[PDB]
């Protein structure tokens, strides 16, 4: 005579097994940036959160728990024990330690590849089917270690790479023309990060050419000092630390991004991080940012952009950088 | 010969007057919340951004900007100075002082209040068309301050008051019931905290009366001890606090549909904070939680609940509770 | 030397599995309704349309495909063989013939059972897991046929039912009393059309039951004449059959919000037909309309609403009329 | 004591002047498809519909409004008087002639001129501040009308143009690499129909210019026949109409795009038809297909394609071609 079973007849036992379950490990700034985007999309019909800090893990899952009456995920669990991600369609990794004012992302790689040796082999443990989708710097050193770790074939393992560098470089491009950053096309490529490329032969608006229409683009010799727009999308991160302390919504953002396109198999191309050996010149096993068809089987295929020799030097000299900071690292 | 005009030809002097704005003044965490929230529902397309820490506040506008390709509000704008805020249509107002160095809380409320002391002022010499939007906490007194320095009518003045308090039950009624919160209708009303009143009375799933089928609804002979969930949700601003520090994402959510309704307008009914006097058998000046119908104009109606003289009495005890506060306030 | 081959490095060959792929059988006014709002309200990562009018199934499987570029469904495929709709999720019937100006839904019924004959037994040897939505009326005796023709369990066998006449009694109410129709709770239960049933018990805004407050509420005595509030939801289709023809767009947004439920695992309660003996004092195997849970494995529990002695001798006649039809049907 | 005000206290008299509202004129196929894809992307908080055939009209507000449980659109109005499209922010033009047996077409053109002389006036008087949105064909000639008749400066006065063909072609594009629509990037210009310019030079995904490398992309003995793509675009309304009898749901979500960047003021960049004289060669006052920059003043610039001297040519004889028909019209 509960209320429930005076209420309520049920008709089914339900042994529930998940069906579209994202799983976000590390609950930190940029772990819970991404878990309230992915929210706000409906991406996922149930959401796992993991942390090693069973306090803030729990005060944020039960934050989300609260505001279900406004969302469309039924089901928000977590957990120290991985066992709560198990059959997880996709696994964001955002833990790790972040930077502090003037710190390279390089800088954080020992501390986040140690990290990575307790996560990566736990995750694949419960969701062995899952994409891994690696947002912790330095971004494109761990996404191979995750892929190392894991034994995925390379398809399921992604990092964000360079599209939240590309979003912003559209957005500074569209503030300087008075258009949206969406009708401003223009890719930037290798390692997200200082030494990332700009695609200046690319970049577009409606199809029209702005190096063809503006010769001097990307060079020292411009007078409107194009050139500075990459700059300052390599300073912005910086900026941003040192004005709030860190980044997250931007990068929130961008990884639901992602995420939409990998559980809806939109086969979208993003310039993501990717493992490029036997592409673009490059001879070593390291993954770099290119323009990749993201979808429901994660990374299928490669577009083959047309760079300049210069273009392509900066891109091998990155490539034999990470190769040498992967060959060194223990794990 | 600027790119810019190699690229685009101009047809029309643009004098931009934004038409659905909204400001969020107070970066903190629910400010950043709020913000997001409304972004990613698409609610405004000019968001400004306001508080005294400059740093910080360019720090999170930029973080937003940077997202502008993942977003359709076209324009992000902060400062220091109100000028940015000019033509709102709604103002939410989520700033506050920080209250823990052995001093009374008598003393606290009195620090917001000449908090709004000079944010109100400021708001409503740049937009004085606007909607307020109060979510600083003591809510239902921070809201009548709003009310009394704005000069602005009644219906244009609310509270986030308990909206989210009976998201939460809802929640919790169907994490009990098996079903989701949209389905699980509860009203808590009257003051936002510790003495707010559950409208046991109203409970239902499917127009079916809980308390029509379990008399021992609300009290405390109940074998279930339904009491305990108001209790709950008394408590789970607490708790959260306790186990990650602040709340944030729920009170963002609950914001960002209460935008909803009044810039859409919605007339949709919500549980805010609205100047009660000559209803409810209140009569002095205070706010406290109706059932609310908000849209463009704000309140432009009020639900009459039919309580028991009980329930009625609490709300009379309240009233008198926050009157006897405001009254040793000055403005 | 293919331009497709210069541009693009196919990194692997993949079979393309649907993860959430939704079919309509029946692309006439209502099929095309559902598809649109399925389509905007990104439900299905792949959409299969199946008609037996060959030419106007490529015409509409291709007008949705030229607006690719709009949506975030990225396959749209068609074909007069079931195999296009293999491993589906979810199949929705709209086929078959409709009510021609001032018939019943209740002569369509044997025409309606031949077309079932042939679509049921192609659904489910393609998707044997599926859920079936049933839409073709009357919608109750042809949600009974599809369970007896398909063997599934009956959770998985929902009728849209009265969702839409609950849906126009919302509206009818909002209008009369100034809010929105979401903030407006009523149910009409029992069979789809002329003998459904109002309960005017729980009736409500904001939990204030209007029966409480307005006790002639529902009966011939009444001043304001609530009851012709019903009486114009069972016109409704026959009023706008008489007007533009025949109805699509409210049963398309109806029949969205209840895949909705199902593709996300809500477990929102909607008033939807299923297979009631046993429960409300029905005694044999028929259909009706009560509050349900939906959700991932269709129908998992009904709530049980008190029904006054009148209200449930309405459900009891309409049972045995039902009854009286199916007893006289041939597969 | 009627119940509504038993229930509800009126707190507010309600001057309710709408702030976004959209008009749509002509409820057949194509107007009702922008109105439901501008309903389910919640671009409006009032939606007017006018047509001349009072029956059918009054049919499909009446279906739509029997939907509003599942919209946010809270007020939908239609009539034969213009007075219910006061104070619209966009008012979108469907509304044309059907072609009769052994008409010439000229005759037909003039009849579509006819019903604009009728319309045009009546929406100015009633809303002398909007925007006009023409999707009637012939587009291009009708979007003259519209900006002759209605007095508007060229900025508020927008053809539905080349937006659609574009998408059609991106989504051929897309189904030939392998790739989303969003994805691949082309641009269709000039004249909507069979006279349309395809920028071949402009045609990427990535950045990636496809002539540069398919340098014969465009010519007629490209063993790919690329040039047959367009052949397929400028067929594919023909072929579509053969098959199902017209064209509805792509040109309704190609409109919705368009009023979804005046609504939100986004500045996108989108190839529709404006007044060109005085650009791209053009020296008389016709309407053709060029990117513009949409917001919330209508078209406020212009982005200048570098054409091929064969490309400008053709643009020119189409710019003669409307020149030599517009001057034969009686306005
Ligand atoms: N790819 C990109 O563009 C960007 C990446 N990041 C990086 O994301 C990472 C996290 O940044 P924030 O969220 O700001 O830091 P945070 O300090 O706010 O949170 C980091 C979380 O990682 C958790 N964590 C640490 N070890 C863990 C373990 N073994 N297992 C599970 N969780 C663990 C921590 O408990 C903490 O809650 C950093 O590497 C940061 O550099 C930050 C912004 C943009
Ligand atoms: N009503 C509700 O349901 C809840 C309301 N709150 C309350 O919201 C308020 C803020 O909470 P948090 O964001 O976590 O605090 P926080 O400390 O993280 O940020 C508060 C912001 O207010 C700013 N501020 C202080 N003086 C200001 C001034 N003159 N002008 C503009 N900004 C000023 C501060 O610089 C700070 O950025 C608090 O009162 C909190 O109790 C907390 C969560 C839910
Ligand atoms: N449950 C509800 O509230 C509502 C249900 N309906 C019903 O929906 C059903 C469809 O109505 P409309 O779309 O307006 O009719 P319609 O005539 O426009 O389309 C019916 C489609 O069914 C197709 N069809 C016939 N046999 C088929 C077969 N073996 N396999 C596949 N497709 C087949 C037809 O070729 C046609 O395209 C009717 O029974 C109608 O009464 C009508 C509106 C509301
Ligand atoms: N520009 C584009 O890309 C596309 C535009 N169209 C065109 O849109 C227009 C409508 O096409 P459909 O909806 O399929 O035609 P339809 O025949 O279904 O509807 C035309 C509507 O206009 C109404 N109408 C006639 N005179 C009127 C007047 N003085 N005032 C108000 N309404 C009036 C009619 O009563 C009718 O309801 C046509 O010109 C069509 O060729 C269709 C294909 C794509
Ligand atoms: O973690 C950071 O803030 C640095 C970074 O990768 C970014 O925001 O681009
Ligand atoms: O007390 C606080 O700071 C938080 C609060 O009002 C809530 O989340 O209910």
């Amino acid at each position: 005579a509960a209320l429930k079973d005076q209420l309520i007849h049920n008709l089914l036992k339900e042994e529930h097994v998940p069906q579209n379950k994202i799983t976000v490990v590390g609950v930190g700034a940029v772990g819970m940036a991404c878990a309230i985007s992915i929210l706000m999309k409906d991406l996922a019909d149930e959401l796992a959160l993991v942390d090693v800090m069973e306090d803030k893990l729990k005060g944020e899952m039960m934050d989300l728990q609260h505001g279900s009456l406004f969302l469309r995920t039924p089901k928000i669990v977590s957990g120290k024990d991985y066992s709560v991600t198990a059959n997880s369609k996709l696994v964001i990794i955002t833990a790790g330690a972040r930077q502090q004012e003037g710190e390279s992302r390089l800088n954080l790689v020992q501390r986040n590849v140690n990290i990575f040796k307790f996560i990566i082999p736990n995750v694949v443990k419960y969701s062995p089917h899952c994409k891994l989708l690696v947002v912790s710097n330095p971004v494109d050193i761990l996404t191979y270690v995750a892929w190392k770790i894991s034994g995925f074939p390379k398809n399921r393992v992604i990092g964000s790479g360079c599209n939240l560098d590309s979003a912003r470089f559209r957005y500074l491009m569209g503030e300087r023309l008075g258009v949206h950053a969406l009708s401003c096309h223009g890719w930037i490529l290798g390692e997200h990060g200082d030494s990332s490329v700009p695609v200046w032969s690319g970049m577009n608006v409606a199809g029209v050419s702005l190096k063809t229409l503006h010769p001097e683009l990307g060079t020292d010799a411009d007078k409107e000092q194009w050139k500075q727009v990459h700059k300052q999308v390599v300073d912005s991160a910086y900026e941003v630390i040192k004005l709030k302390g860190y980044t997250s919504w931007a990068i929130g953002l961008s990884v639901a991004d992602l995420a939409e396109s990998i559980m809806k198999n939109l086969r979208r191309v993003h310039p993501i991080s990717t493992m490029l050996k036997g592409l673009y010149g490059i001879k070593e096993d390291v993954f770099l940012s290119v323009p990749c068809v993201l979808g429901q089987n994660g990374i299928s295929d490669v577009v083959k952009v047309t760079l300049t020799s210069e273009e392509e030097a900066h891109l091998k000299k990155s490539a034999d950088t990470l190769w040498g900071i992967q060959k060194e690292l223990q794990f």
